[PDB]
């Protein structure tokens, strides 16, 4: 992975940026050291209480003279401690605000310069850069990668310096307060980073191993879901379900292990930190007994050292964000610093005023930059006199267009020169070069605006009268004036779709507005109907007037009118001259003449569910039984520590027998280790209870999901929201994440209720008023913890929804780059981009202020909490209310328990995302289709007859109930006779075939098979004897024998049936000859096949089941030569003795049909045979006269 140097990345930082960064980091430094100072003042606080305990504990000395030396002493000490706590907090809000504000600010100001300079950099690039680069990743890189460079030069590094200031501040306060104890804890430290390091490598080994493990099942997932139509047709839903399942109990089982190791890792971490507590307290409290360190110092160095150590843990991801940001900026700064060969953005050449118009190509040797191994132009020599129209022909290769592309100087020639008049094309300015050169490309392109605005892109300073005039010159004035909103009518991609000739003529107007002295026409009339070609060419012929024109047309009808015809054979121009010469010489030209004669849309719709999801995992009780008790133990483990922590510092503050200090000390420290051991047990156990659970729940669930997915109707697969990728994504992620909302949530809710629950009872017995204070303060801060991520992600989505405006501009300008560069007008797009960007950048200031005051509001309060609880608590202890040990207990129970529920909440996956991903699963499963392929009801007769009849039957597609397809057409087909379906296009030529295959239910009317209604028949059995052949046949990546035998399921096909169906489809000759026989894989993973052969396989497939009805729907549209003969030759022998329905556009093979039905609109207007419908002189007579 690449990476820019650090110094290089902040290049766009100015005076104010460097100022903001230095001041921000300086605030982050002093903010970072606030917390350790808070621990120092906490130790100096506890030392004051430990003095008041031991005197009032043993016997009785002075009752009236205690209140002056104890009660009055602690008040005087706390009145200062409160000023220290509150002072520090008051500083915290200030420096935090400076920190986040200034950083988010300066970073934003740099990002604003970066995205702009990046966009200009892209526009500045030449077309050769676009040849080697995918535009798709380029367009997304402007949004994703710049937003990614934004993160990591913002608040992230302010928090990095804060975390490091906390590290250094913690170790400095540690060593400053204690020499030995800090060394002891730090001696325990290396065993943690080594443990965290090894366990992070273990699960990440299984994580990357899981991805290519399910990819095997996801392979058959998309293969089926893509081919589903052919699946439901052949009903292999049983076999495809089994095939999908076979790869499931292979992948997830491997995931079980990872789950377990992840829990073991977490348990190891807790064991080790608990061991650190036990050890540090064992040494510290043994150290206070020899009267070296005080009680407060042990707490001070322990807390400052721990905090300083965990500070690294909180500095790791922030520095990570900065790391990939430099990796992201390499690609972007590469494009910016890239200066193109053709600029094209400034003027450095000449701008001739003659401007004359003579074209010359002298010795042009050129090859494309993408493929340099192949040379296109080899010594091209071509001259065009003034105002002369030259046509290029020869059907050589890309070279024709290359000349056009060379002429507007998109590419510079490898050898030789293109000269307009006496000067080279390179000696003249590019912008001015393309202003004097007009171009009309093969595919017309209009931007999404008014017609007028599409014209303005041709030239900006155009008055409305000039626009109209230019439209009238383009014969486009007629239809524009018929448009509803006239010249203000929208066009382009979205809204108001126009026909190709109209779109092209608007473009011609656009080019005519620039008034170029040279006009280039590259396949202008191509890909157009003969009716629009007339008008477009009518405009073009009038656009060639007084201009030097070089024209390329595939259709040679419009070529002859040119002044000079130049032929292309290979890379060199051979024959050049007038029409009569090129006919008389019988060259290439003469040969050509004789031969041519959805993400957001998903999660929004589902309602529900609350705790219904647990029923999905309810298949396994025992795991949950052990899991709840387990989670209760690990949960009640936390209040235990609040007691034992208070008991250690309690033995040194509350006084008591010194001979019992050691005895108790070693008890409680050791106790902590026990407390660690048990915590290791829980995480080992939970991993075997909920850990397996959610995985089993996954496998079974995917199975279930997939089954229901095949149960679904075809109309459900037509729903735009359910795509093969969306279904495979639903199946891959949402199904597996459901476990986040089942057992994990019970674990979280039980560890939480055990912790804060039992802890609150304990703190309620040992404290009354203080407990009531903390259960007030804590929830208030918790809500602040919620609002923090509410206003953070809330204004984050708002910032993106206001950036989609620019994203549209840059997207449209990049996707059509090859078009805009021909019209210049790049700088115009830059202008529109900056104008679009000015709005979100004006909100960046307010953004920073809001983020600042919010971060400071969450953080400031935190210190003030301490300041409240300890002031009020000291007020409690100073009086008859006891004691201090219980103050510290209540505090540690409620507060550390509150943080503990936060950690537990951060363990489990996102419950919201889990429930929403769950709802899609429960809905996909409980989804009952109209037509059910799984039903075991139905008639199942003996009668092999097979008479097809459509009576009434009016249908319209459920996806788009606009313009019904069948308006009640009726027909009939008896056994052995073949039906023929004729019409202008599809709907409902193919809808008949789909309806007989029962993919849909018509709204009114009925379709009968024999004497029975179809709806009465068994669903699967109906399709059991229906042969279906589509326009593009598909095979499964299994094998050939399986493909052929895929025709008939629920039966052993064996060698005999496959060879028997092979020999009649005439495919047996292609099998033995190609190594090897039947074992070969089709396709794309095996040996490729031509359309004809694969189609013959598709025939053999539908022929195995011995169907009494064949449905042939536009069978071979792409088949050519003699390949089409043998296919239909194999169809004709298998059509005898069967009911057949043929849809073809050929109309040549329909003449032999028994019945020919012409279907127009929604009904049947013509019925009869070929000669019968021919002698009728109806619409069939109009359609069959185009055969000549
Ligand atoms: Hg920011
Ligand atoms: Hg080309
Ligand atoms: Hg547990
Ligand atoms: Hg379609
Ligand atoms: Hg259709
Ligand atoms: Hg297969
Ligand atoms: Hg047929």
């Amino acid at each position: 992975k690449p990476a820019v140097s650090v110094l290089t990345m902040f290049r766009y930082a100015g005076w104010l940026d460097r100022l903001y960064m230095l001041v921000g980091t300086l605030a982050a430094i002093i903010h970072g050291v606030a917390l350790p100072l808070m621990m120092l003042i906490f130790g100096d606080m506890t030392d004051s209480f430990a003095s008041v305990g031991q005197v009032s504990k043993q016997s009785t000395q002075m009752s009236e003279a205690d209140k002056r030396a104890m009660f009055a002493k602690l008040e005087e000490e706390m009145t200062t401690y409160a000023y220290y706590y509150t002072g520090i907090g008051a500083g915290v809000l200030i420096v935090a605000y400076i920190q986040v504000s200034f950083w988010c600010l300066a970073a934003g100001r740099q990002i604003h310069k970066i995205r702009q300079k990046f966009f200009h950099a892209i526009m500045n690039q030449e077309i050769g850069w676009f040849d080697v680069h995918d535009v798709g990743e380029l367009n997304t890189r402007l949004t994703d990668d710049v937003s990614k460079i934004n993160e990591g030069i913002g608040d992230k590094i302010g928090m990095f310096f804060q975390a490091m200031a906390t590290f250094f501040g913690g170790f400095i306060i540690g060593f400053t307060r204690g020499w030995k104890l800090t060394l002891v804890i730090l001696a325990i430290s290396p065993v943690l980073g080594l443990s965290a390091g090894i366990w992070a490598k273990i699960l990440s080994s299984f994580t990357d191993k899981e991805l290519h493990a399910y990819a095997k099942a996801g392979a058959v997932a998309e293969e089926v879901l893509a081919a589903i139509r052919t699946v439901i047709a052949f009903g292999g839903q049983k076999k495809e379900l089994e095939r999908y399942n076979n790869n499931l109990e292979e992948a997830k089982r491997l995931g079980i292990k990872k789950a377990i190791t992840a829990n073991i890792s977490m348990g190891a971490a807790f064991l080790l930190i608990y061991a650190s507590y036990a050890l540090a307290f064992w040494y510290g409290t043994s150290l206070v007994i020899s009267k070296e360190y005080s009680i407060g110092q042990v707490l001070t160095v322990f807390f400052s050292v721990l905090i300083g150590a965990f500070s690294v843990g909180q500095a790791s991801p922030n520095i990570e964000a900065f790391a990939n940001a430099r990796g992201a900026a390499y690609e972007v700064f590469k494009i910016i610093d890239n200066k193109p060969s053709i600029d094209s953005f400034s003027k450095s050449g000449h701008k001739p005023d003659n401007i004359q118009g003579n074209l010359e190509f002298k010795n042009i040797h050129f090859s494309y930059p993408s493929r340099k191994e192949v040379q296109i132009l080899k010594g091209l020599n071509l001259k065009v006199k003034s105002g002369q129209t030259v046509a290029l022909v020869g059907n050589s290769g890309c070279g024709k267009s290359t000349t056009v592309q060379l002429m507007q100087r998109l590419y510079d020639p490898l050898d030789g020169m293109v000269s307009i008049d006496g000067q080279d094309i390179r000696t003249i300015n590019v912008r001015y070069l393309r202003e004097i050169i007009g171009v009309v490309s093969q595919e017309p392109v209009l931007f999404a605006t008014t017609i007028a605005e599409n014209i303005r892109y041709g030239r900006e300073d155009v008055t409305m009268d000039e626009i109209e005039k230019a439209v009238k010159e383009a014969n486009a004035y007629d239809f524009i004036m018929k448009l509803p909103h006239q010249f203000d009518t929208l066009v382009g991609e979205r809204g108001a779709q126009l026909s190709g000739g109209q779109k092209q003529r608007i473009a011609i107007a656009r080019a005519l507005v620039r008034n170029p002295k040279i006009l280039l026409l590259d396949e202008a009339t191509s890909a157009l109907d003969t009716e629009s070609e007339a008008v477009v060419q009518a405009a073009l012929d009038k656009a060639r007037e007084g201009r030097t024109t070089i024209v390329i047309a595939h259709r040679l009808s419009t070529v002859r009118n040119a002044d000079v015809i130049a032929g292309f054979d290979g890379g060199v121009i051979v024959e050049q001259g007038n029409h009569d010469e090129l006919m008389r010489e019988k060259g290439i030209y003469f040969k050509l003449v004789m031969t041519q004669t959805k993400e957001a849309l998903d999660e929004d719709v589902p309602p529900a569910s609350f705790w219904r999801i647990l029923k999905l995992n309810s298949t396994e009780w025992p795991y949950f039984v052990v899991g709840i008790f387990c989670a209760i133990i690990n949960g009640g483990l936390q209040p235990a520590f609040s007691v034992i922590f208070s008991k250690v510092v309690g033995v040194f503050t509350n006084g008591g027998p010194p001979e019992t200090q050691r005895q108790n000390s070693n008890l409680f420290s050791l106790l902590f280790l026990i407390l660690g051991i048990i915590s290791f047990i829980t995480f080992f156990l939970q991993g075997f209870t909920f850990g397996k659970a959610g995985e089993i729940l996954t496998k079974r669930l995917r199975y279930m999901v997939f089954k229901s997915m095949l149960r679904q109707d075809v109309s459900w697969f037509d729903d735009p929201k359910n795509t093969t990728g969306a279904l495979t994504t639903r199946l891959a992620n949402d199904a597996a994440q459901v476990k986040g909302a089942t057992g994990s949530r019970l674990a979280v809710i039980f560890q939480n209720i055990a912790n804060l629950g039992t802890g609150i009872i304990i703190s309620l017995i040992y404290g009354w008023q203080l407990t009531l204070l903390l259960l007030a303060i804590v929830p208030i801060i918790a809500i602040a913890g919620v609002v923090e991520m509410k206003m953070l992600s809330g204004q984050a989505l708002k910032d993106k929804k206001e950036l989609e405006g620019s994203g549209k501009i840059a997207t449209e300008a990049i996707e059509n780059f090859r078009t805009v560069v021909s019209l210049t007008r790049e700088q115009k797009f830059e202008t529109m981009y900056a104008q679009s960007l000015q709005i979100p950048y004006r909100n960046a200031m307010k953004k920073a202020h809001v983020f600042g005051i919010t971060f400071s509001f969450t953080q400031a309060m935190m210190y003030f909490s301490y300041a409240a609880a300890f002031r009020f608590g000291a007020y409690l202890v100073t009086q008859q209310l006891m004691t201090f040990e219980n103050v510290l207990l209540v505090f540690s129970a409620i507060v550390f328990g509150a943080m503990a529920v936060g950690q537990v909440s951060s363990f489990a996956p996102d419950y919201a995302k889990a429930t929403v991903s769950a709802s899609h699963i429960i809905r996909i499963i409980e989804k009952t289709p109209e037509i059910d392929s799984y039903s075991t009801q139905g008639l199942k007769p003996n009668m092999l007859e097979g008479n097809v009849q459509f009576s009434g039957v009016v249908f319209n597609y459920p996806t788009r109930p606009s313009i019904p397809v069948l308006q009640g057409l009726s027909l009939e087909v008896k056994k052995g006779q073949t039906l023929a379906l004729v019409g202008s296009s599809g709907c409902g030529k193919s809808t008949v075939v789909q309806l007989l295959e029962r993919f849909y239910d018509p709204m009114a009317g009925s379709v009968f098979l024999d004497g029975k209604e179809i709806k009465q028949l068994n669903v699967q059995w109906l399709r059991a004897q229906l042969g279906i052949v589509s326009q593009e046949p598909i095979l499964f990546d299994c094998s050939i024998a399986e493909n052929i035998a895929y025709g008939d399921n629920s039966r052993v096909v064996s060698y005999e049936e496959i060879v028997r169906a092979a020999k009649e489809a005439n495919i047996h000759q292609f099998i033995d000859s190609l190594p090897d026989k039947y074992n070969t894989r089709v396709g794309d993973k095996g040996t490729q096949l031509s359309g004809g052969q694969k189609q013959r396989i598709a025939i053999a497939r539908a022929l195995v089941r011995q169907p009494h009805i064949l449905l042939l729907d536009e069978a071979t549209s792409a088949l050519d030569t003699e390949s089409e003969k043998v296919v239909q030759e194999a169809l004709d022998k298998a059509r005898e003795g069967r009911t057949c329905i043929v849809i073809a556009h050929r109309l040549s093979t329909i003449q032999n049909a028994d019945l020919i039905v012409v279907i127009q609109n929604g009904k049947v207007k013509e019925h009869g045979t070929h000669q019968q419908l021919l002698a009728q002189k109806g619409i069939y007579f109009s359609m069959v006269s185009v055969q000549a």
